[PDB]
């Protein structure tokens, strides 16, 4: 069975986890985790509650795993367990992905020094520091770490694993099971489509979480530095 | 605040649901429930777990009803407890919506009585027996009926329901928070777009719920004529 493991942690964005989740489990001979310190509730940003399955001692080798975003990545960008535990699965692991913020924490861990990578537009300054090579492309392939933006660049990615891992036809199938046709009735999913004035509001709610995750992330390239 | 419901009930296909969830959830004076016959664990038909918040009886009059579909539609077309909530809050909701299979409640509870209105392909069939005139497009409006094809459909639909409920700049706003442009690496979300030996394939799998649901829509019309 090919093993897909999610970090799920406290603040997570849920729909980063939850869109390729539910794609990925559709697949046969798939098992997947929800990983965390120790099993149980998790709360995700806006308050659902999702069960963590597997604790990171207990977590099986993995095929691939999966980073998602949210207000909790800061968290997460200082925790030594998570860190160590995403260097450890990444070393043998067949794909090693993150949804919108989540690359901030592979980041972290000291993954994407010298590689390709996106992150969600209002923290993309944040890559550089991190070792990164900062690419404006909704999903960044780099060997086999694949990075993406957007609350379901999950869902489209795990259509290409799925792809990879059995054939195109599987993919093709899983995609109609679910009728999976997107059509967002407004254009303003990128800062270059947005109108100027939208832009504007959304910095402007994003700044003082910036600003942490400046603070937050020159120590975690300090450590890297180390 | 806007009261809007989801109701989450044994093998939903969380997808359906944890989509407008999180787009919703991100708007201001908003209050998000997840409704069944009391408050506790609901485990999706790929074995996530969720958390019922309200009970039928302890909810507020929703502004927003959403029926996600799954597995688990089928029980719930004969479920009277869950029927009468549903028609209960759709008689003074402003918005009454489904994903995918969830159309088939609405139709179950008499919500689709002489109204235009789709579900998932694999079951449209089924929408003229319970009074409903179907239409195969994506995304169908029939006064304050919104039916919605497709796992994500609700995310593309939630944003409609942002325009309508605040305004367009908040629409426009909370898609680029969530950098939100769907790009599927496939062409195959329509059994028109996807190769005919795809089609097969989903149908052929489709085939024994089809048969049942088939039994129970039938059960679920004589209700209705009585």
């Amino acid at each position: 069975a090919v093993q897909i493991g999610f970090l799920l942690f406290p603040e997570v964005q849920q729909l980063d986890l939850t869109g390729p989740h539910d794609v990925l489990a559709s697949l046969p001979d798939v098992q997947v985790h929800l990983i965390w310190k120790e099993p149980g509730p998790v709360v995700a940003s806006s308050g659902l509650v999702l069960q963590a399955t597997t604790s990171f001692a207990d977590c099986p080798p993995l095929d691939v795993i999966c980073i998602p975003g949210g207000t909790g990545v800061g968290a997460l960008m200082e925790d030594p367990q998570a860190l160590a535990f995403i260097r450890q699965q990444a070393a043998r692991a067949r794909y090693v992905t993150s949804v919108c913020t989540g690359s901030l924490v592979l980041g972290a861990a000291g993954l994407l020094q010298g590689k390709r990578a996106t992150t969600h537009w209002a923290y993309h300054e944040l890559l550089a520091p991190l070792g990164a090579i900062p690419v404006h492309e909704r999903v960044v392939r780099d060997g086999n770490l694949l990075t993406g933006t957007g609350i379901t660049a999950g869902i489209d990615f795990a259509l290409t694993l799925a792809a990879e891992l059995f054939d195109a036809a599987t993919a093709q199938r899983v995609q109609l099971q679910l009728e999976y046709a997107p059509a967002p009735p407004f254009n303003a999913g990128s800062p270059d489509t947005a109108p100027a004035s939208v832009v504007q509001q959304a910095r402007q709610r994003a700044a003082d979480s910036l600003h942490k995750r400046r603070e937050i992330t020159l120590r975690a390239a300090a450590r890297l530095a180390a």
